[PDB]
């Protein structure tokens, strides 16, 4: 019984975090993605026999005693980038770092349509945000868990750490070996995503948002920062493509802007080192024209390969007695 208990993260080859999940009894291992950018959990099962789905850890269902289906025929269908994700709907007993989570609902990815699920060695996702997202199912994974866990408190962080291996997701409290400083609170405007109000967006010396209302989600799923497109436009204006190396990469960047985010009182900044990423001989900004609809309000994206690799971020449940709160500080 550790209250307080780490489940490591392993850095695929591409741009996602995946963690050690058990489904069913006996235990069958998968590695999902830990995304807060969704609710829903999907498994991939054998029942898909696409080469996509094959070379990657396959659920079975069918040697899963305390696996159960149900006779509402409710078919689940998720846009997952470039391809698609369907299945069906079950339930099954999981673990999550030696806490047991049992009747819990899931998708059984059954069809993977279109080569994204061959690169990335797809095995599930595992959704952290908020109730609402929830496609189908009385209650979220990380709801049931503390339901069932009572002795843990409601609260997960992430500590990114890509180039050496060592990223890890605390659940249940915070560790000072993973941040440095003391950690900064922001109210959680909208309990779909995880999302944070943002009350300025600096460019340099250039103010270039927050003349409508704005807000900033905070996505462990998505790898790049976003912005609007309208503010997108401004961006490129200001920050540009250059050749670089590994040897020349701070040289070059020197005389590059710092992107500062304003929340109230607190203020977070990008350098130039840590939202510009090397590909080949090219350093190009890590952002993304991603227009979310699920606000006409126009948002902005958080992700893991820029913000969360430097910053270690705190993502608080509300209860009865506090709300919900993200919490970010300077990784150690
Ligand atoms: C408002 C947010 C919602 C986000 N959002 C998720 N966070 N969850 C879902 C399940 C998702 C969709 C697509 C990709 C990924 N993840 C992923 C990333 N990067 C690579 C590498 C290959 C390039 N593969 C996979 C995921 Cl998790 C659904 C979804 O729309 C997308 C950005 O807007």
């Amino acid at each position: 019984k550790e209250n307080i208990f780490l489940v490591p993260l392993k850095h695929l080859r591409d741009s996602q975090f995946v963690g050690e999940l058990l489904v069913g009894t006996p235990p069958q291992t998968v590695y999902p993605i830990f995304d807060t950018g969704s609710t829903n959990v999907w498994v991939v099962t054998t029942a898909c026999e696409e080469e996509s789905c094959k070379k990657v850890r396959r659920y079975d269902p069918n040697k899963s005693k305390t696996f159960r289906r149900s006779f509402i025929e409710k078919n689940l269908h998720i846009v997952f980038g470039s391809g698609s994700i369907s299945g069906s709907v079950g339930t099954d007993t999981f673990m999550l770092g030696k806490h047991l989570v049992r009747n819990q609902t899931f998708g059984l990815v059954e069809s993977e349509s279109n080569n994204i699920f061959d690169y990335i060695s797809f095995e599930g996702i595992v959704g952290l945000g908020f109730p609402g997202m929830l496609s189908a199912g009385n209650i979220p994974f990380f709801d049931n868990l503390l339901k069932q866990n009572p002795n843990v408190d409601p609260q997960f962080s992430f500590y990114i750490s890509p180039y050496d291996g060592k990223s890890t997701l605390i659940i249940g409290g915070i560790s000072k070996s993973f941040y440095e400083g003391d950690i900064y609170m922001l109210p959680v405007l909208k309990e779909s995503y995880w999302e944070v109000k943002l009350d300025e967006l600096y460019i340099g010396k250039e103010r270039i948002c927050c003349d409508e209302e704005s807000y900033v989600i905070f996505d462990t799923g998505t790898s790049y920062n976003t912005m609007p497109s309208s503010q997108m436009k401004t961006f490129l204006n200001l920050i540009h493509s250059t050749a670089c190396t590994e040897q020349n990469y701070k040289d070059i960047l020197k005389s590059y802007p710092i992107i500062k985010y304003v929340f109230g009182e607190l203020i977070i900044e990008l350098h130039p080192e840590e939202y510009m990423i090397l590909n080949d001989d090219v350093c190009m900004p890590a952002y993304m024209q991603i227009d979310v609809p699920s606000e006409r309000n126009h948002a902005y994206l958080l992700g893991s390969l820029s913000f969360m690799r430097n910053f270690f971020t705190v993502f608080v449940r509300g209860t009865e007695s506090r709300p919900s709160m993200v919490g970010v500080a300077r990784a150690k």
